[PDB]
């Protein structure tokens, strides 16, 4: 290659522009280089200043940088405003207070609950749920209030909801088991007062133990209610020993006896890097358009209608010939025809 | 620092010496490359031939070779066997051996045809047509002989090519008529004979009346009951001056020998570069005083923003696919949307 031999002229004139800029050479010598640039400029039809856009055609496939520094101006370019620094303190700081400010709503709801206002408290604890729902204290408080007000359904729907958030909440189990025992529901009441005996243990009072036993009486009733039916699902029930039932289960053989050389019979390291995919292929590429690389090979033709002489036969006949080995050794020096040869006087 | 400016200069002057001799730039602009490279070699103090030695010492840092090869083999092989040898001194190529060939084929082919030896008549005119394809005489006459050998459609092409050179040659239309006549079209033949008498006008002789009467001997009895009366050929409406190029004639003849520089050869160049006239072509379509906003007052080609990438993007080539892709969104045609201005009176 030699590029399009047009942008080369822009590099040439600008190179001499640098020489005459300093004027290192004689003043008259710089005049020669000066009028030279002037002439090359109008020769291709450009101006010896606006050479930058002309160079934008070939990147010099061998030079690029290092050799010639008189091409690519080392400018980082483009800086307006982008720190790309983290906020840290957060933008939604405004509403972020309500995460902990729901405590005020709780304490104001307690200013209802402790002031005999049951219905008003439950309203204000649901109002505190409206901001922060996930807290067993909200539900189990409404559970305590509802079982008192004989809303045993709502007492449950708060009690097991409070357990679902916190299984250490004693009021959760105590109001669930109370409301469910009042309805007669066995499995609920037993396990609610079991977790009294489990968690509290020595804090678990004799009354709590006795009410656990009294709930177990209801469970004894549900022993004949709760029953998973077989549904007549027959498999081993029907003729399983039918045919030749010698054993449908092998010990190892047909099971997974195939262990010709386990661990050993593995790539292990996998080795899929030194195999094909190390770096060749892909090339990134992307789509830069690059004006028109439709075919884009090189300077085809330009061979021109010049009448070449008989210069093609300058090559001549190979004058080497068998000269060094024309008669050397083999072709002349031959007496080894017979080893005795001059064996005169036989026997 | 990009090596010695003298080493660079030695490559530069040789680089121009090759381009200007190859005639890849016109000699007009090559004179300003000549005086330039002379001022360069003058200034640093070397000859344009002395560069051969300097280029052996100048190995550069980046390129070295291949990206520039004027520091190595700047000449080609030109090595086949008996190419052209450039036939100099005899400058008239179009009349060299050519003129002596075509002339003896003219009158003698005419006398072969007058003997009704159309076989030999064609032989003469075929060689002569190959010599000077600019001579309508050999085409039209060969057409008369070609028609007579039952090759009427082929004879239409000869007669057509005679007209395509010289459409004022009435004897081109003569056997064009005879060809279409013997295709079974007497009335569709008469129009070309009528063109023989049209070009000749009121000076139409008995020798031309023969041609007209050939078709007329049928047509005079035809048009009485059978009327269509077509111009058929038409052709004089697309006369002008025969504004047609050659069909192509590419490579010239493929054998160009090898124009490494040559010595006064036919370039056949600059024809494609010659295309420069410029003419009035706007048309005064001024229906009103404000005929189109030619003031261009912020109107069209405004909304762009540039939105350009950098130069550094050149490192990636679009071998992924290569397409438009980045249309930059568009929607810059926002004018005819009617929402700009609109007008609602407002009272």
């Amino acid at each position: 290659m030699s590029a399009s031999k047009e942008e080369i002229a822009a590099l040439i004139v600008n190179y001499f522009s640098s020489i005459v800029e300093k004027k290192e050479i004689s003043e008259d010598g710089a005049d020669s280089l000066n009028v030279a640039m002037d002439c090359i400029s109008e020769a291709f039809g450009f101006e010896r200043e606006a050479v930058s856009g002309i160079l934008g055609k070939s990147e010099f496939k061998g030079q690029h940088l290092a050799d010639i520094l008189n091409s690519a101006s080392r400018v980082p370019e483009s800086n307006k405003k982008d720190d790309a620094e983290n906020v840290e303190i957060n933008i939604p700081e405004d509403d972020a207070e309500t995460k902990a400010k729901a405590e005020d709503l709780k304490m104001q709801g307690n200013k209802a609950m402790a002031n005999k206002d049951y219905e008003l408290a439950i309203n204000k604890y649901t109002e505190a749920i409206k901001v922060l729902p996930t807290n067993a204290i909200y539900y189990a408080n409404r559970a305590a209030a509802h079982s008192s007000l004989k809303e045993y359904d709502q007492a449950v729907k708060d009690a097991e909801s409070a357990i679902s958030i916190d299984p250490s909440y004693f009021r959760g189990y105590s109001r669930l088991g109370f409301a469910k025992y009042a309805q007669g529901k066995p499995e609920e009441a037993l396990e609610a007062y079991k977790k009294v005996l489990d968690i509290e243990g020595d804090n678990a009072t004799e009354a709590m133990k006795r009410d656990y036993e009294s709930a177990k009486k209801k469970v004894e009733q549900s022993l004949n209610l709760e029953k998973t039916v077989p549904e007549q699902s027959r498999d081993a029930d029907v003729d399983a020993s039918q045919g030749a039932s010698a054993g449908g289960l092998p010990d190892l053989g047909s099971l997974l006896g195939g262990g010709l050389g386990g661990l050993m019979n593995n790539p292990q390291l996998m080795q899929a890097a030194q195999k094909m995919m190390s770096n060749p292929g892909a090339m990134q590429n992307i789509q830069k358009m690059m004006q028109d690389p439709s075919i884009r090979q090189m300077a085809e033709g330009f061979a021109s209608g010049g009448g070449t002489p008989n210069l093609s036969d300058l090559m001549n006949n190979p004058a080497l010939r068998n000269m060094a080995g024309n008669l050397f050794g083999g072709a002349g020096a031959q007496s080894t025809d017979e080893t005795p040869d001059n064996e005169n006087k036989q026997y």
